[PDB]
């Protein structure tokens, strides 16, 4: 089997390519979604599967409050002197006219853990990583951020070297690189190859102008001479080209010397029959978010050049490697049947905790005690998984006996705190017990059923939901039997949980599908959910 | 003498007042200023001073990340069976459909302290208050939240009985009053008179609509009868009247039976000249945010009203007490020469702590330490105290070396992250050490001096900036001895410093002027400040 | 010499070339500015003259009320059977889900006219253009407009004949053309060429993604193939060309046989150092509007092929044809000696009248008599000509004896009705007569002098202004004795009086320099002109 495209399907942007051995992971950016940095494995570039986030409790990762995308941003994972490296920051303002963060570093041997005590770098811009230079000393690169608002606010790659023995950046930061006239220079990565330093960057923003360009110096403080054909990768020329968004690179070479490229990119949905195509900003929506896909690489008088062009390709040539395949890491009809939340459901911001729910307290059942609302960035007792595909069915059933319309619990299509959809059961002054309809659209919600709630009878103790995403439009249904199912008269827009039509800074996540519990009253009311269905067309 | 309105000048929301044997207290709310709820003093209702802020750790409080006017919002402080009961509200959502919130409990035999560990009572709405039976049994009422999107979202005011036994609120929540027409029914506050529950409320939301209703009934469940001439208390209807936005009250009998109400009000600027007297909304600007004021009280036929008309008055009958002054909290310049900050100043939403600032690193000085932007609802090492008075200055000086645009420190005229101004020292690459201004407006942001920056000669070690703070304009200036200033020239607007300017969900607190240090850097850069003065003239 | 692109610089979209013997003209588009229809003249391509509105009085063009950027959308100048044929579209809607307009046809043998009596053709869509086929027949095209909020308002292009005998398109609408992906599918030519029909159209919209691509069909119905290196003129795909926004094309063949491609393209301004090159739609600002280009084309198995790139170039092979510069018409400073206001002036949407002003009533002088504020759309006193560089000093001189702050009279620089600057003589309360200065930026309106405006001395009887204009920057300055200027402490944003920053459906336009008198107390006071300069870096 060849690589296609995407590799890593739905949110999982910035990827961060290392091998160790014969072993290559590759670690993504998280935002709000807890436990951070996503790493998944491969022995071959073709199969992959989810194994790890290290940033595991409030120790690492403490988001209470954060914006919506805020959080991890990209990560650096290495491998260096017996151990995993990995860079994170954890972003704390995402508009304006600064970009307050904390780029820090930890460790670990293996990669499911245990890594070590955080130690904090610096803030001068996101996009940390660290180099490990063939003399043994090592190097931080970031971007480094200018404020004032008269300035572009990317103001190049800094460059200190970082002391093991002291735990800290020495020196003084060294801007090393502007970058091109494409600017946003970000994402820098350092390579010691062909006896010369190379820097890749990101530029463009992650857009549909987004690209990666590379550069190259006899030492690692320049000046550096950029590439003569730059970009290296981009597919802002080419409106029909089924990988968009290509920036934001890391370089791996194979234990046989040859060459890949990991990247992200997003993957609209069509747009309207007749739209101008080079409107990808107006009508070309993603809601699978930043997705990861490898281009491969040849080299060419000491330049890396895309296999088969720029723009970035489906499908590429696989590595001269024995594929090994992997088992699942999901069941399409997840139980709850285990003590362990499984690895492909995240929480918002916090960790999942016995505050938050229990698979504990009625086995074979995941119990969420009602907390804080859709929009709360503080103590959603919500989880969720991501959109993967563009056309899948979900579901849960629930057992829920709300009281008053303080307390609600059901499924959710989930971009952020202001972006989302919920199908529930709550309750009504003269139906009681109902099935109801809630939609935020940039901070606009409506009720689309509202007069028209489905009353449930007492005599129906377990309540189905199902969400059928189709493209453009998903729709919601429910049944209370498990096998007849009721569809609400609306077709819901999927391309508005999308990082193209969300508003504000952040913009960097992509559709979840989760189930959530909320109790405004206080009183932890429990909902008992028997399963999660997650099943792609 | 008698009391002068308001009698808590400048930010002072939401009076909680309580008499305790000959002692007077108001509690007022703090949102994201930390530590939380003021607690003010008297003997006799004229003079007040600022004595105690209970909320003084993250275990009793804990915003970082919060949004603005968020965190505390209306306390109840009562007295009963030899402590004091402080009913308290933290408020995580402050936008849109819900309104995230807990409330919380705790009590104190001294106004100082110790307080003891919180219990979290619920979140069904805020303006959580503590009724004393005289029964023995305790009752908490608050608004209660309906977030339906075709409901207003103030259902009314629910009741339940609290058990000190349990330390729960028992059974279930009972509304026992929907409000007049005037709605927005919010502040409940019970008391036990002429043998019969009397149930306040302040309507209208906290605008220029605001107003106070009351409604008695034999028992604690009700039906409540509203006062025949509703509201108590309003100046909707006096554009002119000096104390405006009349409403969310409480209640106090002296130790002889005379009867005073407090409330909170603003006091706009005068609009520019020939403009529509009832456009308030469009014109009038109250940048000392809402403040407390006392009006007396007297009955007739079983209701309360308000002495010298609804619209309340500036000059108010003393209560027959003997009266007591009070020593000031603050001296016009605080040379930083004790080793406690002063009590008028607060930290945005966490402590102070030496990761912040210290006062015993260089003793004579405050040292901030530069931590994150102005943007930040996270680590700020900013100081600020209220504006109590439209005609002030306000100074400090300040030694600081930066050596990037990343590190800045120096005054600051302030409302929430995205209204500010700051004149400050920081470094460009051509002039080096420079005076520069940068402001925000509703998030839009500016640097007016770009291109004029000061210059700062090595051999000044300490600059000097001043604010002139004069009804709709304030100034800032700058001098390199301490005694010639030289004013900028720009004239900043005191009004888009006002709960009726900025923009948001939350408009709750009234303009600071504060000191700073911000390093993107992460170098935790010093800036030490020589002293604080504030004199109103 | 070879040819200089823009051609023809400023305000100057949407160009129709034609060839009439040894004469070129191009018709160029003119929105709300009247006279309507600007046609230049050249005999080599190279060097080019402005020689006639047609447009030229109400029963031609009557625009009072129409929408900035409204009135006069791309036109269509062709030449046959001994004479010029002018189709013309005054546009009514320019916002929404409808764009009301309707096409005319009027014929003249000299291109200064006489024109003939307008006839009223159709309102299908803009962009109509008549194409004289090899059998006699004529026939109209147009794009095709499609109100329906689904789906993309350019639903084609639509083919009528036109009957010259009964004056009136007979059949009904026939699309024979829907264009490509890139969409925004418009200003659609015919062209029989290779004993077959190649029909041109622009495609992407007006903006940084404008294009031009060529089709051909066998049959005038179609089915059309679309050229296979489509487009043939783009340079959306080139963030540092010079020119930007190439579309809206015209071709035209010499008496020698060679090709060139007139077209639309915008200059930005420079944008502010280190600042993405890509976002040219944030930050790439251009107050000359749409200027005309031209490019030489060659043939490659039947199609055409822009020479040097699809991007377009500045510098372009002139044709094999003599050269011939022409006098300039106008002179830097204009005394207004003449009794005939210039024909680089325009006023906005309807006729110079007496009611707007007299060059006779104070010989001399020009006298306009103070009419509607900057913001109407109705009658304003205010004549004004384009800016034609980035670099420019121009100005003018005033009497003006206001008693109310209700009139005013100075300079402008202008783009539409709510975005503007005027420096005029006013009067106050407590000051009297004074220099003052208004802004409008996007329908914000701002007095930066206010509290300090400068009196004018009793003494003082003219006044004169000036603005220098500096790529992104342009200022004010006026002087009591024309030798001693004093400049107004603000710099003015050039890049707001541009096509990519102003509001709206309509942003067709260009920015302006002018002079203007308001009343609005009704009084129609006069204010006297002694002169209007202009003068370019160039």
């Amino acid at each position: 089997m060849n690589i296609q495209n995407p590799v890593l399907k739905g949110f999982n942007p910035d990827p961060s390519i290392v091998r160790a051995g014969d072993d290559y992971y590759i670690a993504t950016s998280t935002f709000e979604w807890f436990p951070g940095v996503q790493i998944h494995h491969s022995k071959d570039l073709v199969h992959w599967h989810l194994v790890a986030h290290p940033l595991s409790t409030t120790e690492f990762l403490d988001m209470k409050g954060n914006p919506d995308s805020g959080g991890i941003w990209a990560p650096d994972l290495s491998y260096a002197d017996g151990k995993f490296w990995l860079i994170y920051t954890d972003v704390k303002v995402v508009d304006g006219m600064w970009k307050d963060c904390h780029n820090y570093l930890t460790t670990a041997e293996d990669i499911k853990g245990p890594w070590s005590k955080p130690i904090l770098l610096n803030g001068a811009g996101f996009d940390a990583s660290l180099f490990h230079d063939p003399s043994g000393k090592k190097y931080l690169v970031n971007m480094y951020w200018d404020q004032r608002v008269y300035h572009h606010n990317f103001y190049g790659i800094a460059l200190q070297e970082y002391s093991v023995a002291e735990e800290k950046l020495i020196g003084k930061p060294e801007i090393i690189y502007k970058g091109t006239d494409i600017a946003y220079t970000e994402g820098p990565h350092l390579y010691y190859i062909n006896d010369m330093y190379y820097l890749m960057t990101a530029e463009g923003g992650t857009t549909y102008q987004h690209s990666e360009t590379i550069a190259r110096s006899k030492t690692i403080h320049g000046p550096y001479e950029i590439q003569p054909d730059y970009p290296l990768l981009s597919a802002w020329k080419e409106v029909h080209n089924p990988l968009q968004k290509c920036g934001h690179a890391s370089l791996v070479e194979t234990q046989n010397g040859q060459w890949y490229l990991a990247h992200l990119t997003g993957r609209p949905l069509p747009a309207p029959a007749g739209f101008p195509s080079r409107e990808r900003e107006q009508h070309a929506f993603c809601p699978l978010g930043r997705e990861t896909a490898i281009q491969k690489i040849e080299w060419q008088d000491g330049w890396p050049v895309v296999v088969g062009g720029q723009q970035g390709s489906l499908e590429v040539e696989a590595p001269d490697l024995p594929q090994q395949e992997w088992a699942p890491t999901y069941e399409e009809r997840d139980d709850f049947d285990k003590d362990t939340l499984n690895i492909n459901f995240q929480t918002l911001r916090i960790p999942f905790s016995e505050h938050l729910g229990s698979l504990t307290a009625r086995p074979g059942f995941l119990r969420l005690y009602g907390r804080e609302s859709l929009q709360s960035k503080f103590t959603q007792a919500h989880i969720a998984r991501r959109w993967q595909s563009f056309n899948f069915d979900a579901g849960t059933s629930v057992e829920f006996s709300p009281n008053s319309f303080q307390q609600m619990a059901g499924l959710t299509c989930y971009y952020n705190t202001e972006n989302w959809s919920s199908i529930h059961v709550t309750w009504n002054e003269e139906k009681g017990r109902i099935i109801d309809l809630v939609t935020a659209d940039n901070g606009t919600f409506s009720m689309p059923l509202a007069g028209a709630e489905i009353p449930i009878p007492d005599e129906v103790k377990t309540v189905h939901f199902k969400v059928s995403v189709r493209g453009r439009i998903y729709q919601y249904a429910y049944s209370f039997d498990g096998e007849t199912f009721h569809t609400l008269p609306i077709e819901l827009p999927s391309w508005k949980l999308s990082d193209d039509y969300v508003r504000g800074g952040g913009f960097f996540t992509g559709a979840f599908v989760g189930i959530n519990a909320i109790d405004i009253t206080g009183t932890a009311l429990p909902a008992d959910f028997d399963y999660f269905t997650y099943k792609e067309l």
